[PDB]
C-alpha cells in the first residue's frame, strides 16, 4: 500500500512524522517505540521499506529477518552507516538511506554556546547563585570578543561555528587540511595546527573521528596552548585524550573545557544511572567540575535537526520505494 | 592633594587602579570596599572627588553628607544613573560622570548567552547529567537561528545584542524610541511595541530604567506576546513586573526568563546568603526554576568591563577636579 514502518519513534519525533503523515496521505505510515531487532522485523511485515534510528547493531541476523519480511529498503534518520552489517545488506541487496546533514547550526551553536559559559565562568556562578551565594567576586568573566578563537576543521559546522564567533567579534583563525577558497580569500587559515594552538584562547574541533586525528588533543598539544585555554569539543570523543584535558585543568593551564562527547560514552551516554552505580569515576569527576560543561551528546538535539531527520528519512523511505533516486543514499 | 577618593572598590578592580595610578603619580588616591552612604561619605573628607559603584541609592542624605564634606564631583564607574537623587543633586551643584561604555559586549553577551541557553533547555539538561540522568531525550532544544530576536533598546547595548544575534543567523527586529539611522537604514526596527511583541520568539530588554519603562513587561504585554516567547532582562529589574512573568511563566506562555536585575535586587545581589535564612522567597523560587536562569547582577563583571569602568570613572574624575570637561558628564 506504500507503507512505512517505522523503528525507535520518539515522542518529540511524532510531530514530524504526523507532519510527514499530512503531507503523504496516500502513504501509509506505522511505527513502534521499539529497536529494530531480529524479532522486531516481524512488525515491517508488510511494509515496503523502514525508517529507523538506533546504534543497537544492524545485525545480520536482523536484516535478514527484515528481507524475510519483504523489507529490503532502509532509510537512516542519521547520519551513521556504521553498526549496518554492509556484507549482508548487499548480499540481499538492500537499498540503504541516512541524513547526512539536518542542522549544522545545531551543533555549531552548542560548542559556541558551551564556550562562551566555560569563558564566562557560567557554571560557577549557577553553582554559588544555586546555594545563595549571590556575591559577584571572584566570578569574573572573560568575553568572547576579547578572544582568539581557533577552529579545526572547517566543514559544515565548523563553518556556522565561525559565523556565530565572528558574530560576538572574536577574532576567528582556522586550521583545515583543505582549504575552501571563499574562506581562504577571507584569511581565516592559518599553516599549521601548531600555529592554531599557539595563538587561540578557545579551540574548538570539528573534525572526524579519522585515525590522524584521535588524540590530536594530547599532552603535547596541550603543552603548545595558550595559558587559559578553553577547549571545546562536539565532534568526536577520540579527538581528546581526556587523562591530558585533566592534567590540563589540573595545572591551572586549561581554563576549561567543554564536552558534548566522550572517547568512553558508548554505554554510558544515554542511560539514566540515577540511583545506581556511576560506571566511569573519571566522567563522574569531569561533570562535576566547575569549569567542565559535560552534555550526552546532545549537540543534534534542536527541533530543526529532528524535524530534518524525520522529515528526510521518510522523504528517502519514499523514493527507495518509488524506484525514485533516492536523496541521500548510503554507498554500500 | 589633587585627591580622588574611591567607594565600594573591589579585590578585582585594584589591579586597574593601580595601573591608573601608575598613569596620575601626581594625583593621590583612597579608597574604601564599603559603600558609599551618609555614614561613609566622611571617609572622602579631604578628596577633590569622588568614584562609586552601587546599586544602593545615591540618596539625598548621602548626597548631603558628601557635600558636608567638601564634595560636589562624582564619578560612577557604570552606567546607569537610576538610583540618584537628581534633585538634591542638582540643588547642591553636584558635578557627575558614568562611564556609559565600559563594554556593551560584555552585557549583550550575557544576554544572548542567557537567551540560547534557555532556548536550548541547558539547565534542565545540566540538572539531570548532574544526576548522572545522561539522556538526551526529551530535552530538546530550540536553535537561535529558529527565532525572531526582538531587541527593545537600540542603544550601546541593544546594539552588540543584535549583532551577536544575528552572528547566529536569527531574524533580528528592534524596537527603540530614538531610530539609529544606520540601523533603521536596514529596515530593523518595527513601529510599536505591540508589533514587536506579536512577532518575537525571544525579546531582550536594553533600556534604561526611567519612570515610563517601569513595568513594561507586565500581564498585558506578556498577554501580547507569541507562545514559548522567552523574555530577557539584563537592564534593570523594574522594568520587569516580576509577578507578571511569574505568572507567563505558569500558564505555560512564556517557555522562560533570563534576569541579570531584579526589583528587589538591592541588598541581596552580591552578599552571601548560603546558610543563611533567604530574605526574598519568591528571588529563591526563580533561582530553582529549570526555565530561569538568575544572575546577581553579574552580566557587568567581565575583564574588559571591570577595568574600562575604573579607568574611565578616574579619568572622568580627574577631568571634573581639574576644572576640565569630564568626557561623559551626566545631566543633573
Ligand atoms: N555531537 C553531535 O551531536 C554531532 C552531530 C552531528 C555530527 N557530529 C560530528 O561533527 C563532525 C563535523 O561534521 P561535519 O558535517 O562538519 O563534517 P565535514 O566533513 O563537513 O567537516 C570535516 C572537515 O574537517 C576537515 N579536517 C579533517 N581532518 C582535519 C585535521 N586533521 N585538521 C584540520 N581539519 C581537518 C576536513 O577537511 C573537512 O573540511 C562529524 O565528524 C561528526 O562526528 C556531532
Ligand atoms: N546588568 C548590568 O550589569 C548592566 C550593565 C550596563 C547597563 N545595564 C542597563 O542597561 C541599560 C541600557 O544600557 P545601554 O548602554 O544600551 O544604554 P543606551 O543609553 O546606549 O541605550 C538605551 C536605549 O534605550 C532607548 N530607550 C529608552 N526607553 C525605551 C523604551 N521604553 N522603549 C524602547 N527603547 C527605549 C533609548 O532611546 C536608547 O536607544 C542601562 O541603562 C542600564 O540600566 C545593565
Amino acid at each position: 500500500m506504500t507503507k512505512i514502518f517505522a523503528y525507535a519513534i520518539r515522542e518529540d519525533e511524532k510531530p514530524f512524522l504526523k507532519e510527514w503523515e499530512d503531507a503523504h496521505k496516500d502513504v501509509e505510515v506505522e511505527y513502534t517505540d521499539k529497536l529494530l531487532t531480529p524479532e522486531t522485523v516481524a512488525l515491517a511485515k508488510g511494509a515496503d521499506g523502514v525508517v529507523v534510528y538506533q546504534q543497537l547493531d544492524y545485525i545480520a541476523e536482523t536484516l535478514q529477518a527484515l528481507a524475510d519480511n519483504g523489507i529490503t529498503k532502509m532509510s537512516l534518520r542519521n547520519v551513521g552507516v556504521d553498526n549496518i552489517d554492509m556484507a549482508k545488506a548487499k548480499e540481499l541487496g538492500f537499498q540503504i538511506t541516512n541524513v547526512p546533514v539536518y542542522s549544522p547550526n545545531a551543533i555549531a551553536e552548542h560548542a559556541a554556546i558551551q564556550a562562551a559559559r566555560i569563558l564566562r565562568q557560567d557554571k560557577a556562578m549557577d553553582e554559588k547563585v544555586a546555594r545563595h551565594d549571590l556575591r559577584w567576586a571572584p566570578t569574573i568573566g572573560r568575553e568572547v570578543r576579547d578572544q582568539v578563537v581557533g577552529v579545526v576543521g572547517t566543514g559544515h559546522i565548523g563553518q556556522v561555528f565561525m559565523q556565530i564567533m565572528e558574530g560576538f567579534g572574536a577574532k576567528v583563525i582556522t586550521y583545515d587540511i583543505f582549504r575552501n577558497p571563499e574562506l581562504e580569500k577571507k584569511g581565516y587559515y592559518v599553516d599549521s595546527l601548531d600555529d592554531l594552538y599557539k595563538q587561540a584562547d578557545v579551540i574548538s574541533l570539528h573534525v572526524p573521528d579519522v585515525p590522524a586525528n584521535v588524540h590530536m588533543i594530547n599532552d603535547e598539544s596541550i603543552a603548545k596552548m595558550k595559558q587559559d585555554v578553553v577547549i571545546v569539543n562536539v565532534s568526536r570523543g577520540p579527538l581528546v585524550d581526556t587523562d591530558a584535558v585533566i592534567r590540563g585543568l589540573d595545572s591551572g593551564k586549561i581554563f576549561g573545557y567543554a564536552m558534548d562527547v566522550y572517547e568512553g560514552e558508548v554505554g554510558i551516554f544515554n542511560e539514566d544511572w540515577e540511583g545506581k552505580e556511576f560506571p566511569d569515576a573519571r566522567l563522574a569527576d569531569l561533570i562535576a567540575r566547575p569549569n567542565v560543561l559535560v552534555t550526552p551528546h546532545t549537540a543534534f538535539y534542536t527541533t530543526h535537526a529532528v524535524r530534518n531527520m524525520v522529515v528526510k528519512a521518510f522523504d528517502n523511505n519514499l523514493e527507495l520505494v518509488e524506484g525514485k533516486e533516492a536523496e541521500t543514499p548510503v554507498k554500500v
